[PDB]
């Protein structure tokens, strides 16, 4: 009696799970919104802006109309390597957002110390990939999770001091650096490492991982796997993710698909070509920032984000805008919204982005606990595609206009701002805008004139 090999692990549910972290895939939580949960862990933030900066290189005519294809190929080659390191070291890639990868090692509190060592080693091996670059911030401590959305769509955020800390840490780093948050440094095993102080900060820089003379990392890591719920093991020790082993389960797939864009699900269902979403396309970015007095307290900010989300989604529906990403910044929550800019009725479409931005601004400004709303609007060619590893990847939009809208919302807080392409293209009367002072914006290559969208009336 024969014993044929299994092969089939390519079900729709498995394909969907590539686009999500274990936090969600194995989360099994209520479908009430907002939903909040609380745990501890170690966070890694890998700035890959040095890679995403290649949108400019691949815009050249030299690439003969295959710039998007070449860009996705070379990005996925390098990012895949980073992903594999994270996954092999036991981490959960949470999101590809803000030209960074955010990863989590969720553990009980007593194990933070040893898991930090695992994460430092991982960080150093990541840098080791690109010798002949990236910046890494590490944090540890209390983490909160927020899931928000409606009956068809779901999003999540992780929130809290450790989340604030991990982006602050990475922001202090130079290329090739690993920076620890103050709490990470307080919680770590100091015998493992040599650090130096970072001027005007309580964060530290890892100079070396130099363990004690009898230390054996492989045996240490094996001990640490006791605390890693989903580390692939036994029969499945050859897999990068346990999620590769998911079987059909209609209830679970119904819940997981809500996190994934419909055009992605179309590809997953083999109803559109696998390369259709890798493209340089003209869009309008509407980047919405919501600031809160207490950005670490899920209990306060979670209802506000849910209420904002319900309104945002309703306004986007009217114009098939999409939410590409939601992620945290230092004082609040950012929504990266995307509109088609096909240019079949240029004044009409850019007018719509602007009107949607103002609607969102007006509504979110009256949501309890939202202290400041800021919206940046930029229009132009952007790279779109599914970026990451076969087993862990996400649809992403990258480019100078994404970065411009992001910076506008931070350097011109409390208002709706637009670039020159958007202003000019709208054909709206000029008195609906205000020409703004020029600001030198970190990371922005000469913005052109910027404008406030003042709106229809003098007021």
């Amino acid at each position: 009696m024969n014993t044929p090999k299994e092969e089939f692990q390519d079900w729709p549910i498995v394909r969907i799970a590539a686009h999500l972290p274990d936090l969600i895939v194995y989360g099994h939580f209520s479908p009430e919104r907002p939903f909040m949960d609380y745990f501890d862990g170690v966070l890694m933030f890998v700035d890959i802006s040095g890679f995403t900066a290649m949108t400019e290189k691949f815009s050249s005519a030299m690439y003969m109309d295959r710039g998007a294809e070449q860009l996705v190929e070379i990005l996925n080659y390098h990012i895949s390597a980073i992903v594999e390191k994270v996954l092999i070291f036991g981490g959960d890639i949470l999101k590809f957002a803000g030209d960074a990868l955010l990863a989590l090692w969720r553990v009980e509190r007593k194990q933070l110390k040893n898991i930090i060592t695992v994460v430092i080693k991982c960080s150093l091996e990541i840098h080791g990939l690109f010798e002949t670059r990236v910046k890494i911030g590490l944090a540890a401590g209390h983490i909160s999770m927020l899931v928000f959305g409606d009956e068809t769509h779901s999003h999540f955020l992780v929130i809290g001091q450790a989340v604030d800390d991990v982006r602050l840490a990475q922001n202090m780093a130079q290329m090739n650096d690993v920076i620890l948050s103050p709490n990470c440094w307080q919680l770590c095993d100091r015998s493992m490492i040599e650090i130096e102080s970072v001027p005007d900060q309580r964060a530290v820089k890892v100079n070396f991982l130099k363990p004690p003379p009898n230390f054996n990392f492989d045996e240490f890591f094996t001990k640490c796997t006791t605390f890693m719920h989903y580390y692939p093991s036994g029969e499945h020790k050859n897999l990068l993710r346990l999620a590769c082993t998911l079987k059909p389960d209609p209830e679970l797939e119904m819940s997981l698909q809500k996190y994934v864009m419909e055009s992605i699900l179309k590809q997953i269902d083999n109803k559109q070509l696998q390369g259709y979403l890798s493209e340089l396309r003209p869009v309008t970015i509407v980047f919405v920032n919501l600031m809160f007095e207490d950005q670490d307290k899920a209990e306060e900010i979670g209802p506000a984000i849910q209420d904002a989300y319900m309104h945002i989604t309703s306004v986007l529906k009217i114009f098939q805008g999409q939410i590409n990403k939601v992620f945290m910044f230092d004082k609040g929550c950012s929504f990266l919204c995307v509109f088609g800019f096909p240019g079949e009725k240029v004044p009409d479409e850019l007018t719509h982005a602007l009107e949607c931005a103002m609607d969102i601004f007006d509504f979110c400004s009256q949501v309890h606990k939202i202290q400041t709303v800021s919206i940046g609007v930029a229009s132009g060619i952007v790279f779109c595609g599914i970026v990451g590893h076969t087993v862990r990847h996400e649809y992403t939009v990258i480019g100078q206009k994404v970065n411009l809208a992001a910076r506008m919302m931070m350097y011109y807080p409390g208002i709706v701002t637009c670039d020159s392409v958007t202003y000019n293209g709208s054909n709206l009367p000029a008195y609906f805008f205000k020409e703004l002072p020029k600001k030198v914006m970190k990371g922005v290559a000469d913005s052109g004139p910027l404008y406030q969208y003042w709106g229809r009336t003098e007021k």
